[PDB]
């Protein structure tokens, strides 16, 4: 009750990771979870998203099969997809429940709040530890706009027991785009709106442009620089009213996909004297330390890369640092690879061209290519893959790799290793190609499209 | 007719690469080709194989679709027609491109007449530099009834799907053809002289491939040496050299390797060293024993891969024609994919190879799992991976994967391995989640250590 080496607040990606490594170094660990182990990723995030992504991937494959001479009819049993998805997620949840007990971790059910710098209270029970790690994650934002409650979030999406016929998605970051692709692939009408002048604004403009092309060809309708002012009920759905009065209208499902807020609202951060930003993010140093000794934060609430393996690595490294004498141990937050699971997917590691220009000079040599992979050889209008290599300095060190198209979801993990090693263009070009496939295009880029100046 | 800087013999992967790069350095180039530009890879190799592999991949996708709630369900003539049209366009591209580059195309079979002269149907041509890139052809054993079987060439000539196939040889061609034929619903049995499939590959890959192929209903016979092929009722029979008789096969495919096209090439007349097996020895810079004569591609007996021919061809032209006197291909750590169902890929050394070259210095990491691809299917193939690391620093000397996504997974890892990546380099790389590649950077605790 005060003899814990560690309290991890939150049994999500970060919390599980720190608790597991700490328990593995023989430490006495308490883990607090108000909902389900696995957090957002397992229950309402990565896993259910990717399972549904496989279904839309197979639906595309059935559409494309006749072109290759493979007989295939062609329609989604949404209830069946949800049933198999939840069974799959359930088993992952059950694994973590059993594993947390196998590790000897003290599981505490309920919502934790700090009471002071080294103590939390959960449903009236106070607990202290030498180390308290905050990993409470986030939740979808619903803007404070008229009729906003007529909309649903990604949480409500994964709760849908039937497929909606006519979807409006508000926001074109990861989840907006991912959900758009899933739903349109299942044959829903899909419109996405976004405040920005292009989809996936945080990504390289070549990826935004090619994604826009692929989505248009899929029959997804898009509205750019479209600011939602309100939602209103019409006959047969809800409408979407823009700042300028434009009405969209008729959607049986409107999904808010406009970001995530950190679960730090009543965590008793004030009581413990822990610094927090107006946006609810908890500042940390490179070693996940808050301003209060013995208090750490990781995962989504730290305001850095909002990804599960970032939460996990940050957690594992912290436990190595605190409990295994590895005093210099920390996560490098540069060159973290990611995939956006559009149809076809995209992936990147490092800097987009404009980011690279912002952080570095015009020292940029940029290589790119577009092509139709052999995956669509015997189809009429397959999506074109696009790739960009962002290189910097006279030695053309690779500072960004960007890909959208078939196979992109498994392509870049190894390129992330090379980039973290400081690969140059020479390192890339001296690597023999694998043929035939798409990844070879990344090591056989010849003429740059842009050079310094 | 003698003012050529370059003669490339063979318009396949290697010849095209050297000719193209030399022509781009402003050189005067002659290209000799007896058949079709693009060589084996374009016409009867990588490209048709991969096209058919996509069909097979889509057949599996339709099999698996209902498990994910997606309703579903081979017209082989239609596959053949689309494949040939696709191949055709690549041929046509190279024909026009060779013309575009200003290369002098010579149709027909070249032979050396002396150290710096070839003759093609009576016409002699000399050049400062002659590059031999004549490729190979499928081996048909000299055994009774061997002519009853066909080769990979005959496979790609098939206008109808055969019902009951025997595949002889379990190198990459045999395994690949077995996989697509069985996904198309043919009966398939593969036989092999060795005690496991894909003997050149890591044993973890051979074993899980064996597992996947068995689950897909492919029948295999290991340590099975065919003595003869005999005609039976309704097909042809494999007779082993212990009397074992196999079946009434629609199609018997020899896939026991490829021989180099160097038999009738005038190599003797030019004084060019050539091995009893027909391979042409070269130094690290593609040089033969005679100055001004080079060999690249399959006939050099190194990695029998199209990108190896290409890179070797391109580097040679840089060396000969752009003053890059030290330019050469590194033949270490060449990545490859075997297009089984699911595919496999490797770069670097298998565990036994690494043992032999490096000794008892290996830290080996393995994992097996069922990727999320088969989450809602009943019996998906399990992915398996091995990291072969060496020394105290655990330098990554081999990366091995079989399973879904393996065909696009390792090109990046090949760059890292070329850079001398260690296990620390891998582990310090943040995983992408969810997918399979992340398992390669999250291997914890080795299965074997030195000793
Ligand atoms: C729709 C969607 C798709 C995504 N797809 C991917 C993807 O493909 N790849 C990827 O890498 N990431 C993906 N993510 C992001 C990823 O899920 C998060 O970055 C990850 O879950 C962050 O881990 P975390 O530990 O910070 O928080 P979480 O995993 O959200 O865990 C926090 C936990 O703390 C609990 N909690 C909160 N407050 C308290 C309290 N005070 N007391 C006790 N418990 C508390 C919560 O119930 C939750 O279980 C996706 C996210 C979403 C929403
Ligand atoms: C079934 C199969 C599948 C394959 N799959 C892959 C794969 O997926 N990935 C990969 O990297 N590799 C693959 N390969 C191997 C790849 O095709 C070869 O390694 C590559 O073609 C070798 O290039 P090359 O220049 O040495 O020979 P080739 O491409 O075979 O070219 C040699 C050319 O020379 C011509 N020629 C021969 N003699 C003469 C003469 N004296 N005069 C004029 N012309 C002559 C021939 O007609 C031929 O066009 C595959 C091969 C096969 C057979
Ligand atoms: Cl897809
Ligand atoms: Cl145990
Ligand atoms: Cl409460
Ligand atoms: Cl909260
Ligand atoms: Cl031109
Ligand atoms: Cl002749
Ligand atoms: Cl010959
Ligand atoms: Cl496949
Ligand atoms: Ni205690
Ligand atoms: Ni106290
Ligand atoms: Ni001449
Ligand atoms: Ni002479």
């Amino acid at each position: 009750t005060q003899h814990f080496d560690l309290i991890a607040i939150g049994g999500g990606s970060g919390g599980l990771a720190v608790a597991e490594k700490a328990a593995a170094f023989g430490k006495r660990v308490a883990l607090i979870e108000s909902k389900a182990l696995g957090g957002t990723c397992v229950n309402v995030g990565c896993v259910p998203k990717k399972v549904m992504w496989y279904a839309s991937h197979l639906a595309e494959a059935v559409r494309d099969a006749p072109g290759f001479g493979v007989q295939a009819s062609g329609t989604l049993d949404w209830p069946r997809l949800v049933a198999g998805r939840d069974r799959y997620i359930g088993a992952i949840n059950s694994f973590w429940d059993g594993y947390v007990e196998r590790l000897g971790i003290t599981r505490v059910d309920g919502h934790a709040r700090f009471v002071d710098a080294h103590t939390i209270e959960v449903e009236g029970q106070r607990l202290s530890a030498d180390h308290i790690v905050i990993a409470t994650g986030g939740r979808p934002i619903v803007p404070r706009l008229p009729g906003a409650e007529l909309g649903i979030t990604s949480d409500g999406f994964f709760a849908l027991q039937q497929q909606p016929k006519r979807v409006a998605i508000i926001g074109a970051g990861y989840i907006g785009i991912e959900l758009a692709g899933l739903l349109r692939s299942f044959g829903s009408e899909v419109t996405v709106v976004a405040l920005e002048d292009r989809l996936l604004f945080q990504f390289d403009p070549l990826l935004s442009a090619t994604l826009a092309e692929n989505m248009h060809a899929q029959g997804i309708e898009t509205h750019l620089e479209f600011a939602v002012a309100a939602l209103e009920r019409d006959a047969q759905g809800t409408t979407l009213v823009a700042q300028d009065g434009t009405r969209l209208e008729g959607f049986d499902s409107v999904i808010w996909a406009v970001g995530r807020a950190p679960n730090t609202r009543d965590l008793g951060l004030e009581a413990a004297g822990i610094e927090v930003q107006s946006n609810g993010m908890v500042p940390t140093d490179a070693y996940q330390n808050t301003n209060v000794p013995g208090v750490y934060a990781l995962g989504d609430i730290t305001g850095r890369d909002q990804l599960t393996p970032v939460a996990i690595a940050a957690g594992r490294r912290l436990a190595e640092r605190l409990f295994d004498g590895q005093s210099e141990r920390k996560l490098d937050y540069d060159n973290i690879p990611t995939v956006v699971f559009a149809h076809p997917p995209l992936s990147k590691v490092g800097l987009s061209e404009p980011e690279a220009r912002e952080r570095l000079g015009d020292v940029l040599t940029v290589y790119e290519t577009s092509f139709t992979p052999m995956r669509y050889a015997l189809n009429e209008h397959g999506p074109k893959t696009a790739m960009k290599l962002v290189c910097a300095g006279p030695e053309q060190r690779v500072v960004g790799v960007h890909v959208i198209g078939d196979g992109a979801d498994e392509m870049l993990q190894g390129f992330a290793v090379a980039v973290k090693m400081g690969a140059t263009k020479a390192d890339f070009d001296n690597t023999v190609a694998i043929h035939p496939g798409s990844a070879e295009e990344l090591v056989t880029l010849k003429e740059p499209v842009r050079r310094p100046g």
